[PDB]
């Protein structure tokens, strides 16, 4: 997914903008917060801009699924659930410590190996 994800020169990122101090519209109209940051820092890495895709929560895994989207970074807990559909990377947000509780985790699907491991060596970086 990497290469066309570059060829393309664009990620696309679905979030639900309704989770402060995740993702939020600001008084500007703006999406903005914790995961927006995330977003842009692996467009950067990846070389891409950044297009969020905004969209209500329980859209985001049909999304992902139909190729909407690239990735989701939207306070996104890893359940095992969704582990059944999509495939999550290391956790980046810890809401209880120690590991504790829920941990929010960036949803690729199972094909798109190589752009999870890449995730996952930013996430590391970071």
């Amino acid at each position: 997914a990497i290469d066309e994800i570059k060829s393309r020169g664009y990620l696309l990122v679905g979030l639900s903008a309704d989770f402060p101090p995740f993702e939020f519209v600001d008084e500007n109209g703006n999406i903005v917060g914790f995961d927006v940051d995330l977003a842009k820092e692996i467009a950067r890495r990846l070389g891409v801009e950044l297009k969020i895709v905004d969209m209500t929560f329980d859209g985001l895994i049909p999304s992902l699924l139909t190729k909407k989207i690239d990735v989701i970074i939207s306070g996104m807990t890893i359940t095992e659930e969704r582990k059944k559909v999509v495939a999550f990377s290391d956790p980046y947000f810890d809401a209880g410590g120690g590991g504790s509780g829920e941990q929010y985790g960036i949803a690729v699907r199972k094909e798109d190996t190589d752009l999870l491991e890449f995730i996952n060596s930013v996430l590391r970086e970071l």
